């Protein structure tokens, strides 16, 4: 909408406060103007037709219970649009600063959120497996990156190749957590899952058989539930990130870690230099191998760890 810039204030999902960029004409909506051409988020009224209606809101405050799914998506899209600028030279999804759309409240006690190629949705949960999903900055980033795969390497949501694009969102939304400082970790959606339980995550990148997925290639899911196990075999991926960052020893093949930012900046490369749309795991070994050795050299330490981590996992 056409209006002015303004700042309002309000509460997210974990009760936390936080300044929001707001549009005024009329009303107050969810509408940023600070960040490429926008940032907008939607009320889906508990319906899944989307995208809804632009948020509004009389006041430019946001601490109503209902507003809070509102406030963490429309926050975390900004921390996430402010990761790729900053961090990549990426401007929005695209690379060309398209709008970036989110609806909260979809549906009724849902328990997922998902990019629907054109816009992230997120539901409210249950209650009990999840609180609405938005206030997860790794959920957010998580869905966003699935935007930027879509319009770069494009891999497709089966099998091998969507077990690397659920890496992906994985590894970048846990970048983007780290990126924002609050209480990150290598473990996936924890802020969000089983209110009742303190401690755990859907799934972990340090260590993901902690919660039934591969860490090995040689446990990897073959059968059809999950479009093949793209949530599933994500985890040999999401092992071999962790490695390459971090370090370790798995199977008995230690990697010597390199750091955060360089695995963001090699896996980057391979997502938008290398990959394409029907990419395996053993050809996004190649595209890390690759990607480090642009960016390091190819006697580098950094080569040498992608190779050590791929190895630790049973990739070649
Ligand atoms: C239980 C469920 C939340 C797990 C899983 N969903 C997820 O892991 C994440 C949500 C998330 C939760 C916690 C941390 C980070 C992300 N959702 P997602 O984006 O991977 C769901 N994808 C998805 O819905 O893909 C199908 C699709 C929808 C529309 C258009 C084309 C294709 C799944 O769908 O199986
Ligand atoms: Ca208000
Ligand atoms: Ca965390
Ligand atoms: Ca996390
Ligand atoms: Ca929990
Ligand atoms: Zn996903």
């Amino acid at each position: 909408i056409t209006g002015t810039s303004t700042v309002g204030v309000g509460r997210g999902v974990l009760g936390d406060q936080k300044n929001i960029n707001t549009t005024y004409s009329t009303y107050y909506y969810l509408q940023d103007n600070t960040r490429g051409n926008g940032i907008f988020t939607y009320d889906a009224k508990y319906r899944t037709t989307l995208p809804g209606s632009l948020w509004a809101d009389a006041d430019n405050q946001f601490f109503a219970s209902y507003d809070a799914p509102a406030v963490d998506a429309h926050y975390y899209a900004g921390v996430t649009y402010d990761y790729y600028k900053n961090v990549h030279n990426r401007l929005s999804y695209d690379g060309n600063n398209a709008a970036i759309r989110s609806s909260v409240h979809y549906s009724q006690g849902y328990n997922n959120a998902f990019w629907n190629g054109s816009q992230m949705v997120y539901g409210d949960g249950d209650g009990q497996t999840f609180i609405p999903l938005s206030g997860g900055i790794d959920v957010v980033a998580h869905e966003l990156t699935h935007a930027v795969t879509d319009y770069t390497a494009g891999l497709i949501y089966q099998n091998e190749s969507g077990a690397i694009n659920e890496a992906i969102s994985d590894i970048f939304g846990t970048l983007v957590e780290f990126y924002a400082n609050k209480n990150p970790d290598w473990e996936i959606g924890e802020d969000v899952y089983t209110p009742g339980i303190s401690g755990d995550s859907l799934r972990s990148m340090s260590d993901p058989a902690k919660y039934g997925d591969p860490d090995h290639y040689s446990k990897r899911y073959t059968g059809t539930q999950d479009n093949g196990g793209v949530h599933i075999n994500s985890g040999i991926i999401n092992k071999a990130a962790y490695l390459i960052s971090q370090g370790g020893t798995h199977y008995g093949v230690s990697v010597v870690g390199i750091g955060r930012d360089k695995l963001g900046k090699i896996f980057y490369r391979a997502l938008t230099q290398y990959l394409t749309p029907t990419s395996n795991f053993s050809q996004l070994r190649a595209a890390a191998v690759q990607s480090a050795t642009d960016l390091y050299g190819s006697t580098s330490q950094e080569v040498a760890s992608v190779k050590q981590a791929f190895d630790a996992v049973g990739v070649k």
